[PDB]
């Protein structure tokens, strides 16, 4: 069962926060701070409302070592 089918989801009215993951069209994205409600691709420059994540699952290997 998918790692990316248990992620939180965004709500259209809600202003989003620091980089938790939210999902849409069964992929995810990550907000940095308050959103623009614009496309992320076009905002791939100056200001970063939300990042468009290339993957769904987190990367292999874990630099955090469970302290």
């Amino acid at each position: 069962m998918d790692t990316c089918a248990t992620l939180p989801s965004w709500d259209a009215s809600t202003v989003y926060t620091n980089p938790q993951q939210v999902k849409h069209n069964s992929k995810r994205y990550q907000a940095n701070y308050w959103t623009q409600n614009q496309n992320p691709s076009t905002n791939s420059g100056q200001y970063g409302p939300w990042l468009d994540l290339g993957n769904c699952v987190t990367s292999g290997a874990h630099h955090h070592h469970h302290h």
